[PDB]
């Protein structure tokens, strides 16, 4: 198997562990671990173009959008390689992630490997908000916590 | 071209960013920038294997050692891929890094990509130290900042 983690970081209290796991180079990703810090609910959780933190997660691009499609949820087809939805924090303030995408790969020269990932300010909108905005970033707001995507054993 | 961006932070003041810039697939990767909160002299300055900064550097494993030989310096035939010798901070503390390296690469199946860029507290000795520890580590002491190497625009 092959395997993946990001820690993530910002100016704000967020922060948390993500693993991606890859049993077989053609099989799903599983996504998972731990965010603290973050308000209930809904929150936008996305793999962005560049692992460059340099700015903070600002320098991160826009969403990993290799194919050139436009965002969408990750139950979509027309969607970014990087849309994996919402995590949802309980209210303590904590996402227990548990994702599972097709899409995402560790490896191939569309791999999440050296990219980031970032975590939300609000709900992205899965596409469905009616205006151009929802399908570029789904409305998520700001990027409270991000994480460069390094190879794990 | 191919570019990549490690920005190092750690437990202490010592922080930086280095870029990456490789031309062609097959050619040198150039490696510039700047580390701050050294002390004057040389200090080691590696890949190490994994981008795994959950427990900061300490996570990042051994040196990125693909093809199984000993430590060395950069320009030494043995050494691992991931050795890239020592850098200079000056008496304030800072290290103007500029090196050329035909041995890592940000593509391929043995790219550094999202795997960690690690200052260390002393000088690398290259593998010439004539010790066990020369020929796996080069003497250069603990990780005083590190950083997942991640894609760039
Ligand atoms: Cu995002
Ligand atoms: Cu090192
Ligand atoms: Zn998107
Ligand atoms: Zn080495």
């Amino acid at each position: 198997a092959t395997k993946a983690v990001a820690v993530l970081k910002g100016d704000g209290p967020v922060q948390g562990i993500i693993n991606f796991e890859q049993k077989e180079s053609n099989g799903p990703v599983k996504v998972w671990g731990s965010i603290k810090g973050l308000t209930e609910g809904l929150h936008g959780f996305h793999v962005h173009e560049f692992g460059d933190n340099t700015a903070g997660a600002t320098s991160a691009g826009p969403h990993f959008n290799p194919l050139s499609r436009k965002h969408g949820g990750p139950k979509d087809e027309e969607r970014h390689v990087g849309d994996l939805g919402n995590v949802t924090a309980d209210k303590d303030g904590v996402a227990d992630v548990s994702i599972e995408d097709s899409v995402i790969s560790l490896s191939g020269d569309h791999a999440i490997i050296g990219r980031t990932l970032v975590v939300h300010e609000k709900a992205d909108d899965l596409g469905k908000g009616g205006n151009e905005e929802s399908t570029k970033t789904g409305n998520a707001g700001s990027r409270l916590a991000a994480g460069v995507i390094g190879i794990a054993q």
